[PDB]
């Protein structure tokens, strides 16, 4: 039997309720869907609510009533949607659709996108203070996956990440802050899958092992075992260096290829990330570190060092390997339910159905070696994927694979963003779910509104006209 919530969390949660309630509510982001057969058509429907919505009546029905009666429709090929706070927003948005013009709230397709959306689950550099607690407190799924796995990493670490996310006191270190974006990727996948979407394929950057999970290639509590298990042999590890056993990880803007060149000279630095076609994460000894930070700035390209004393995917992980296997013993690697581009791998490509791929030997490679991400995004776009949906507390890794997509010649991706510093997260989501319905990919629109429980709920429009 699992533990339960803290009482000291039960305690933040209170006093961070309290909070919630004396503060100025503001209006919700709210998705308004047009769709038809044709574009034509679709950009005449836009029009005509935009007139309707102009009425003194659409004036006093509620955006929400109008996106309500809206997702009730048939969903044709031709799809848009508008995000919209208010009724002028909304106007202006469904201008923009009707014009076939371009404007930040609005999205317009003539067709669904012909494959299914990638899950991009990285979250090194994501992390801030508060990350999740405005959705935690806010949505009742996304609240009830935190819970759950709150509970599994109580059972296996001792301490509840429920606590770090809601005493805005508490900050992230280098273990807390990979358990606590794991629990924050599962209960954000999982709030999508609540309301119809899943992956085509899965991707990882920790992330691998959220990613695992959302593959089925392990159950919650294995990917869980996963990421704790590494998280505290790196940051007990990482806390016990000082003098020569640093080790630096910096960012550096040479491809593979010039790394191969440029490594020459330091012979004990290694690649940590293939990130992007141009940027490359580099570790070993601080020396060599800031020799190649000022060869690559008297080069014209850019280069910054990141905040850790050792270096993940170097030899510096050599000694944990052998504890990390002892601790990882009666996992049960399964069958992989989507596709994995598996970085670890060397991103190449393993299909639904395919053999398992995460047993003891993954995590150690996965920990030891390069993250071959820049390959698998690339691995992804050759095979036809277009869409890249990244779970994260903010969206670091969807700038690399922007730079992927572009360099593989494909130059409008959609790149779909989650949470994010300082962007309501509640609204945030709403415009996730929002792209997926309106390129195509599983999404029920339906579920983004409550079920109506009056004729106030819905708007004297088509399909639920008042008789
Ligand atoms: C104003 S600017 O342009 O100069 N700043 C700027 N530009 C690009 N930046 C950037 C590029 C990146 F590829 C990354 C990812 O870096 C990782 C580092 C270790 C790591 O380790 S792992 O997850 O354990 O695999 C995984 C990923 C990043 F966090 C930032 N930063
Ligand atoms: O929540 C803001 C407000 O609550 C107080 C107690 O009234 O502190 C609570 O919330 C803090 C922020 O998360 C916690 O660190 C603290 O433990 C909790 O009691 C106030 O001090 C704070 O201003
Ligand atoms: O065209 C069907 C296709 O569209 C999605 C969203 O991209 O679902 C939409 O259409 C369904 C009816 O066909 C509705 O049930 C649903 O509410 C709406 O989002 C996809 O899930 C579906 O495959």
């Amino acid at each position: 039997e699992l533990p339960g919530v803290t009482e000291e969390a039960l305690r933040l949660k209170e006093a961070a309720l309290e909070e919630l309630a004396a503060q100025e509510v503001t209006a919700p982001l709210v998705p308004l869907a047009v769709s038809a057969f044709l574009t034509s058509r679709k950009k005449a429907a836009a029009a005509e609510l935009a007139d309707w919505m102009q009425s003194p009546e659409g004036q006093a029905s509620s955006l929400e009533s109008i996106g309500r009666s809206l997702s009730r429709r048939n969903h044709g090929r031709s799809r848009a949607v508008v995000l919209a706070h208010d009724h002028d927003e909304a106007i202006k948005g469904l201008r923009a659709v009707a014009a076939g013009k371009q404007a930040p709230n609005v999205f317009s397709v003539d067709g669904p996108v012909t494959t299914g959306p990638v899950w991009v689950l990285a979250g090194f550099g994501a992390q801030h203070r508060k990350m999740g607690k405005s959705l935690y407190l806010r949505n009742e799924v996304f609240a009830a996956w935190i819970e759950k796995v709150d509970a599994l990493v109580q059972d296996e670490l001792g301490y509840s990440v429920l606590e770090l996310i809601l005493d805005d006191a508490q900050d992230y270190g280098i273990e807390t802050t990979q358990v606590t974006i794991f629990a924050i990727q599962i209960a954000l996948g999982e709030l999508l899958r609540h309301h119809g979407a899943k992956p085509a394929a899965v991707i990882g950057q920790l992330g691998e092992a959220a990613s695992a999970y959302f593959a089925g290639g392990l159950s919650l509590r294995d990917a869980t075992r996963a990421i704790c298990s590494r998280s505290h042999l790196m940051g007990e590890g990482e806390a016990m260096l000082f003098g020569e056993y640093i080790r630096l990880m910096a960012l550096v803007e040479y491809s593979a290829d010039e790394i191969r060149e440029v490594f020459s000279d330091f012979p004990d630095l290694e690649v940590c990330v293939y990130a992007a076609p141009t940027q490359t994460v580099i570790g070993g000894p601080p020396e060599q570190v800031d020799a190649i930070l000022a060869r690559a700035e008297a080069e014209g390209k850019f280069a910054r060092k990141f905040a850790t004393k050792g270096a993940s995917h170097t030899s510096q992980m050599d000694p944990l390997l052998g504890e990390l296997t002892a601790e990882l013993q009666g996992i049960k690697p399964t069958s992989p339910t989507c596709g994995i581009f598996s970085t670890v791998h060397e991103g190449r490509y393993i299909k639904p159905g395919g053999e398992p791929i995460h047993d003891v030997e993954y995590w150690k490679k996965g920990l030891r070696h390069s993250v071959y991400f820049t390959h698998g995004i690339r691995n992804a776009v050759d095979s036809g994927h277009t869409t890249f949906l990244e779970l994260a507390p903010n969206p670091v890794a969807l700038m690399q694979v922007a730079l992927t997509t572009a360099d593989a010649g494909l130059h409008d991706a959609q790149l779909i963003p989650t949470l994010a510093r300082k962007q309501d997260e509640v609204s945030s989501m709403v415009s996730t779910m929002a792209q997926l319905y309106v390129y195509g990919h599983d999404l029920d629109i339906r579920t983004l509104f409550s079920r109506a429980s009056g004729p106030q709920d819905y708007a004297n429009i088509p399909p639920t006209r008042f008789k």
